[PDB]
Parts: structure tokens; sequence; C-alpha cells
């Protein structure tokens, strides 16, 4: 299997990447360097990460020892919830780009579909906890994103965490200048998201596979959750293949014509997880792993339930 995919603006896109959420500051910097040494060339961002200065560090230093060429990377931020408004696009976009040291992201998307109000908080609560809103649409927010491409400053557009009716309002946006390239969601076995991965797929949109081991780290875990990496069912089918649970959890979307963008900063694990172009599951073990869907979503958060776009009341 190819290493990239073809994106609906003609540039390709690394199928594995490295996802940085949650990676420490103190820690990032390394770990992107380590991935790019083995093999690396897709790294996943966001300024609400909080990272990205230290992530930047790590591509800088790379480039400049001439481990890799800017154009072989592919670098992919996120525009937060409280930006969505026109005059804000432009300057979070640029912070972004001076934290991550470059001219130009590969991919640029917008975060969620919900728009918060402007300020230093990047969740701006009323005094009952509720997310406030921006009264921004996704309509206008996506004619904002349509003009960083055309200045330069990203080379691709796209969405992250739209539902079918959003990705829909989209496509049919009046005036419509760049179709998004690509919307990440959630995906791994428990919430397999066929429906949605079809609409997408069908529209030619690429659909890239966050949280593909169940982010054990994410904050909010609780201890009875159900656990992904330590599922019996899916160690036997690494077993059978003699490849780690992580490994077939990364595998299983690559075959589904997704990208996939594992998160670690621990320096064995980078290079475990990269090591999954040499093996195939079968359309049995596919199956197999897709028929552990329980709509159990990793990323979900209650604070935001009220807001007019919230992207999880709808089935898919
Ligand atoms: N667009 C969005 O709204 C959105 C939402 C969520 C995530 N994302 C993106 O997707 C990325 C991945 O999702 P995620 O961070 O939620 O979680 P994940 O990649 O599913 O899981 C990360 C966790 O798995 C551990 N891990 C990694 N490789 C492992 C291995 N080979 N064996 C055992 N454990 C392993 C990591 O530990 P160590 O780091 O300690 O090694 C970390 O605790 C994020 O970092 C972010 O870039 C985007
Ligand atoms: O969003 C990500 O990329 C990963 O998750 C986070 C990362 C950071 Cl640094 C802070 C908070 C989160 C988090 O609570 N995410 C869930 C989450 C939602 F479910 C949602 F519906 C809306 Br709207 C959100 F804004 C939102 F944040």
């Amino acid at each position: 299997m190819a290493s990239r995919i073809l994106l609906n603006n003609g540039a390709k896109m690394p199928i594995l990447g490295l996802g940085t959420w949650k990676s420490p500051p103190g820690q990032v910097t390394e770990a992107v360097k380590v991935a790019i040494d083995v093999g690396y060339r897709h790294i996943d961002c966001a300024h609400v990460y909080q990272n990205e200065n230290e992530v930047g560090v790590a591509i800088q230093e790379k480039l400049r020892e001439q481990v890799v060429k800017r154009e072989e990377l592919f670098i992919v931020s996120k525009l937060w919830c409280t930006y969505h408004e026109k005059g804000l696009v432009k300057g979070a976009c640029q912070k972004t780009l001076s934290d991550l040291k470059l001219d130009y992201l590969d991919l640029y998307l917008i975060h969620w579909p919900t728009g918060f109000k402007p300020g230093k908080e990047f969740f701006p609560l009323d005094e009952s906890g509720n997310v406030v809103p921006s009264d921004t649409n996704i309509l206008d927010t996506w004619a904002a994103m349509e003009e960083l491409v055309d200045e330069g400053l990203v080379k691709a557009i796209g969405i992250s965490n739209f539902n079918h009716l959003q990705v829909e309002m989209i496509l049919n946006k009046p005036g419509l200048k760049y179709k998004p390239a690509v919307n990440q969601i959630e995906c791994h076995p428990y919430l397999t998201q066929e429906k949605l991965i079809q609409y997408c797929q069908s529209k030619g949109i690429v659909v890239t596979a966050y949280s593909p081991l169940g982010s054990p780290d994410r904050p909010w875990a609780k201890p009875e959750d159900p656990s992904l990496l330590e599922d019996p069912r899916i160690k036997a089918i690494a077993a059978k293949h003699n490849k780690t649970t992580a490994q077939v959890l990364i595998r299983f979307p690559m075959q589904r014509n997704l990208v996939v963008i594992p998160k670690s900063v621990t320096p064995e694990r980078i290079a475990e997880n990269f090591k999954v172009f040499d093996f195939e599951l079968s359309s049995q073990d596919m199956t197999t792993l897709l028929s552990y869907n329980r709509n159990w979503r990793v990323c979900a958060l209650l604070s935001c339930t009220s807001h007019k776009d919230y992207p999880f009341h709808e089935e898919f």
C-alpha cells in the first residue's frame, strides 16, 4: 500500500502522521525529532494544544540539519473555536505559522464546527458552565479559510468533527470556491464511523482518523471505560500477525483508505507505530474489527452540547 493519499487540491498527504495533543512541551521537541528520523513526514498540530512552539523547534532543526526538505513534510494545524470570526482567522493562522516556524501549512482545519466568544480563554463559559457561542456560522468561517489558500498561507483547507449535515452544508455553500480536502474525525474499532466515512469518501473528501488507539491518556478517562489496547480480541489479531495491538489499530484505518495520526512521546512507540507498511490485515480481520463498534467517543464535551452547531446530536 502506497504511503500517501491524493487530496482534492492535487497534493499528496502521508497516510501516517504523528499526533501531538497532550505531548508535554518538554518532551514534544524530541518526539518530533525522533519521528522525523524514523520516517514520519506528517505531524498533526493545533494551537489549542499549547505546544506548537516546541513542535516547531523540532521541525526547524530537522530542516536545518537537512534530514528532510520542507516539500517532503506535511504539517497540519487547526483553527481554534474562539477564532471563527472573519477578522481573526488570518491572525490565528499566522500565530500557528510563527510558532511552527513555517511559511505555509500543508493543511489547515476548522478544529470544531462551533464558534465560541473570542478572548483569552479557549473555553469561555457562562456562570452555569455552558460554553459562550459566537454568532459565526460554518459557511462564513469557510470563506475565511478559502482566503488563506488565496493568500498562500496554507496549501489545503479542511474540517474536523463535522457531521454529515455540516459537511453537506459546506459542499452546498453558495459560491463555494474550494471543497474541504479532509474531515478529521474520531475513528477506531469502538467508533467505526461507517456512515460518515462513506459519505465523505463519496464526495472526494479524505478522512483522517484521530484517537486511533482510543486516547488512553485523555484527561477525562475513567478507570471503567473500554480499552482498545487491552481488548483481548484485538490482541488476538495482533498475535496472529506477529504485530502489537497498537500496530493493528494503526493498520486498520490505513486499509479503509483513511489517514491516521497516533500520538506518542515515547521514542520506542513512535518507531513501533511507524512499522505498519509491511503487513496486511485480511478482509475477515477488517470486518471483525469493524464488528467491535459500540458508538463510544473519546471526544465529546458536555459544556458544548447546547451550542447550535454541536456535532454529536445527529446520528452521523
Ligand atoms: N481534531 C480533533 O478534534 C482531535 C481530537 C483528538 C485527537 N486529535 C489528534 O489525534 C491525535 C491522536 O489521538 P489521541 O492523542 O487522542 O490518542 P491516541 O493516539 O489514540 O492514543 C495516544 C496514547 O496512546 C499511547 N500509545 C501510543 N503508542 C502506543 C503504543 N505503541 N503502545 C501503547 N500505547 C501507545 C500514548 O502514550 P505515550 O505518548 O506515553 O507513548 C498515549 O497515551 C492527537 O494527538 C491529535 O493530534 C485530534
Ligand atoms: O479537540 C481536540 O483536538 C482534543 O480535545 C481537546 C484538546 C484540548 Cl487542548 C482541550 C480540550 C479538548 C476537548 O475537550 N475536546 C472535546 C471537544 C468537543 F467534544 C467538542 F464538541 C467541542 Br465544540 C470542543 F471544543 C472540544 F474541545
